[PDB]
């Protein structure tokens, strides 16, 4: 139908995989609804494409929700021209930089386009989205070769027949956009299974027969679910274990699409609530999978995590480096990953509580064969080496001389400079100083019924790191507040409940949300909740009380 007046360069889905790793995703933005800015970000600007190309990525995943710009309802489903014309602009903006691009369907997987639902019209779902995706390779017909088309972000689905109808999401695809013509016939594609979820599209993905497009398979990779999601108080990762489940993941899907192109559409162990060395360990690891099991990485940044898109900043310039730079090797900082371990360390902080003596701080590193260059702060001053700092195999030792040039006995407590540590090669990580005491909070106690309705905010006064670690949660009786498994976690996971779930912070608050108040009300019993900080040095030092009563 659509006919190009230009060339178009055909390149394989091999090729293209191999060419986008790795990518970034300008999340928050299009997916937003109603409007792009409608989130926490502004309007998309083109700058935002030169700070991504410049940090050493290939290509950009857009992801778009078409939700809200539909301006007729059956049988035509109209997508409102404007709404493509900015899609096919900001498509634009990131390839006349040189980037490639994946454009999706995205939120409305689960706004119009569930299938699990048990009300879902099977048959106006898949109209709309073959009428959607019509739309969309029309617009797009002519776009080049880097721009790829994915079918439709995590569907949900929780049964093979679920399953065989996200494969029926990828055959209307295919057929819609083949039929839109122009480039569509020869373009790269990405296909979707359950969720996009490893283990379901290894059950349930079926090769749309007699397949014509260039294809590949795209995933999404957010485990595990406790670190990844700050739930039931796990704030560690790096044992044995949790690499063996994270390459065992990756492997078996590999495993079942043994010859097929992959592409981690979406990762990220968010700057804004994981630990940074278990941060900084697990991005390592998992780039280190994705290069074993020949998977395309794209991190997941909803504006918030990563890049500040109005100055060019990125917060977490350890994990840019070791998503961009994967042919290189990283010396990171070490940290507790034991489970049963009673209290928690980690090298990516210099910790100081106020009321202590001034003392040497020894910073274990896992240096994997690289040599420690030079160490700056984050006012331009380089340490001198073997007087301000000494290394002792893997250990960097701070005398205490050097260090109360930076804090004392009775400084303020709070984020103080931080150290960028050079290496032979890889990352340079981050050394945080942390001046810290013991949080307060407004309220120590509060009855449910007034509280009530809305999240329960608590006006804090940070002391050191203005981040919450997890949150205790016990019955008067002795009970947990909610999911009892906790007690098999330890003695920083036992009765601890989950970010955003159940808690959450601000910059002036500590957040219980709604609903677990309501969890106490229904317990009819008075519930204590322990706020949790950084440092984790025990179960009870570094906490806050607040008392729930009934
Ligand atoms: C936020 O709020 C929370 C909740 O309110 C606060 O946590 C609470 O902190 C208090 C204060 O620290 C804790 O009290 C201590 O608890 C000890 C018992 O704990 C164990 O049992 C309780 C009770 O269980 C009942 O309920 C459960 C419900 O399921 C039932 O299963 C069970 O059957 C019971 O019915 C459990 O709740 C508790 O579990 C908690 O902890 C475990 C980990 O252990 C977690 O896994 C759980 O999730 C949970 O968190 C646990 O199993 C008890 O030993 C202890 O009594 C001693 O200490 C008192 C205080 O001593 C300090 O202060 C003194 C100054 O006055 C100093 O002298 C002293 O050294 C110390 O600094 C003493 O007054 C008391 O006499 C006891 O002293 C004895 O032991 C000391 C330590 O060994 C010695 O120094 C003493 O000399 C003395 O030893 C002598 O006597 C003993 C006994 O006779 C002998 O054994 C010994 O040989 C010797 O002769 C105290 O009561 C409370 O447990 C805790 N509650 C919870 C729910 O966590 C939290 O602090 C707060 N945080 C903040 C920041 O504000
Ligand atoms: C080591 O230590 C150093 C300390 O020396 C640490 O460096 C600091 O790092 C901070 C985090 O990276 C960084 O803070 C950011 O600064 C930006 C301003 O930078 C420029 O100005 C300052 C002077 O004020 C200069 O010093 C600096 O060099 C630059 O010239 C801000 O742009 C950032 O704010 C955004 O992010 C924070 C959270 O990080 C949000 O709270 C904030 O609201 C901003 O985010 C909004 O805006 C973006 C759009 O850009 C949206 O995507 C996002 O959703 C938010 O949107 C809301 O608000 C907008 C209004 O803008 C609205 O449109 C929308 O609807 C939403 O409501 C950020 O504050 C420090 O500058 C930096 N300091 C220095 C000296 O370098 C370093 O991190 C440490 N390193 C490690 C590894 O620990
Ligand atoms: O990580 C994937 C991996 O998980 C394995 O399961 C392990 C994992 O379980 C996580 C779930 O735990 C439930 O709690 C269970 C607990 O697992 C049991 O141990 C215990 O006995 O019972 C508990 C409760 O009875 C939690 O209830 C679940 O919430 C959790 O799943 C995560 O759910 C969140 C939020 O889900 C919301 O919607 C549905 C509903 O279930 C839930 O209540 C709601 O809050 C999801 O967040 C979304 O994440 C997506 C991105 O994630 C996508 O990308 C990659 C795929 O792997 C994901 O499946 C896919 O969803 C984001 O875009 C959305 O914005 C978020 O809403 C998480 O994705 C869910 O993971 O942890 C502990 C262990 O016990 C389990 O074995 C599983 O077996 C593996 O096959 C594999 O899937
Ligand atoms: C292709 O993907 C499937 C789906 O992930 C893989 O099959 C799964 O393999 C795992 C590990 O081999 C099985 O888990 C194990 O199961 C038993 C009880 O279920 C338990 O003893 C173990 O601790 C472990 O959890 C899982 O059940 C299995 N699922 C299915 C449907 O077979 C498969 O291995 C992959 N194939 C290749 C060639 O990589
Ligand atoms: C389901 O959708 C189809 C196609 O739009 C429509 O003909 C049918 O009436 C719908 N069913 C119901 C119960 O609304
Ligand atoms: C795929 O192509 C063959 C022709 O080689 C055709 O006979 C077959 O029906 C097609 N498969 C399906 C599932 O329609
Ligand atoms: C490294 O530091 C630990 C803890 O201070 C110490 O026990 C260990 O001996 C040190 N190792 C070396 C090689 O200096
Ligand atoms: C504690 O109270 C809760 C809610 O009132 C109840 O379900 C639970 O059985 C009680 N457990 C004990 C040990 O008293
Ligand atoms: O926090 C930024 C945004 O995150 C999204 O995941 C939520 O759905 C929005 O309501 C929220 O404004
Ligand atoms: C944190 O934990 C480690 C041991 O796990 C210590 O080396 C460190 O000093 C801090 O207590
Ligand atoms: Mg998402």
């Amino acid at each position: 139908s659509a006919n190009c007046t230009g060339s178009f360069d055909a390149i394989s889905a091999s090729d293209f995989v191999a060419n986008i790793n790795p990518g970034w995703n300008l999340g928050n933005s299009l997916d937003a609804t109603p409007n792009e800015d409608s989130w926490n970000n502004p309007t998309v600007q083109e700058s935002t494409f030169d700070y991504v190309k410049a940090a050493g990525f290939k290509s950009v995943r857009l992801p778009v929700t078409w939700t809200h710009h539909f301006t007729s309802e059956s049988p035509d489903w109209t997508v409102d021209p404007k709404w493509l014309q900015r899609v096919s602009d900001v498509i634009d903006m990131i390839t006349s930089r040189g980037l490639y691009t994946i454009v999706n369907v995205h939120h409305d997987s689960w706004e119009w386009a569930d299938v699990t639902k048990s009300d879902a019209n099977i048959t106006q779902i898949e109209q709309k989205f073959e009428k959607l995706w019509y739309q969309i390779g029309t617009k797009l017909a002519c776009k080049s070769s880097m721009v790829a088309f994915e079918t439709i972000n995590e569907p949900p689905c929780n049964t093979a027949e679920d399953g065989a109808k996200i494969n029926k999401f990828n055959e209307i695809f295919l057929r819609a956009i083949n039929r839109a013509g122009g480039f569509n016939a020869k373009r790269v594609v990405n296909l979707v299974g359950g969720g996009m979820d490893s283990v379901k599209t290894s059950q349930w993905f079926k090769t749309p027969a007699n397949i014509t497009n260039p294809w590949a398979l795209q995933f999404h990779f957010y485990s595990p679910y406790d670190f990844i999601f700050s739930a039931w108080g796990k704030t560690i990762w790096g044992s044995d274990s949790d690499k063996s489940e994270l390459d065992s993941t990756l492997g078996l899907l590999r495993g079942n699409f043994t010859d097929v192109p992959i592409v981690l559409g979406e990762f990220d162990a968010s700057p804004t609530n994981t630990e940074p060395a278990a941060r900084w360990k697990y991005h390592d690891y998992l780039i280190r999978s994705t290069k074993k099991y020949n998977m395309s990485p794209i991190i997941w940044d909803n504006g918030l995590d990563h890049l500040d898109r109005s100055s060019g900043i990125w917060r977490d310039p350890v994990s840019i480096e070791i998503i961009t730079n994967g042919n290189e090797t990283n010396s990171l900082p070490d940290s507790t990953v034991d489970t049963s371990a009673p209290s928690q360390s980690s090298s990516a902080y210099i910790y100081h509580k106020v009321g202590t003596e001034v003392t040497d701080q020894t910073l274990p590193f896992i240096f994997n064969d690289n040599t420690l260059v030079s160490i700056q702060d984050s006012k331009g001053t380089t340490l001198k080496a073997d007087t301000d700092y000494t290394v002792s195999g893997s250990n960097i030792t701070f005398p205490a001389s050097f260090l109360s040039t930076y804090y004392s006995e009775t400084s303020e407590p709070g984020l103080l400079p931080n150290f960028t540590l050079k290496f032979s090669s890889g990352a340079s990580p981050v050394v945080q100083l942390v001046q810290w005491d013991t949080p307060t909070l407004s309220k120590t106690s509060a009855a449910a019924s007034s509280i009530s309705g809305s999240d329960l905010s608590i006006p804090i006064t940070w002391k050191g790191l203005p981040k919450l670690a997890t949150v205790k949660a016990l019955l008067n009786n002795g009970t947990y507040l909610v999911d009892d498994f906790t007690q098999w976690f330890g003695p920083f996971g036992e009765a601890r409940t989950t970010y955003s779930n159940q808690w959450n912070w601000d910059d002036k608050n500590v957040i219980l949300t709604q609903a677990t108040v309501e969890a106490v009300v229904a317990a009819g019993q008075d519930t204590v909740f322990t706020f949790e900080f950084f440092p984790r040095v025990d179960t009870t030092t570094n906490t806050v009380n607040f008392t729930l009563t009934v």
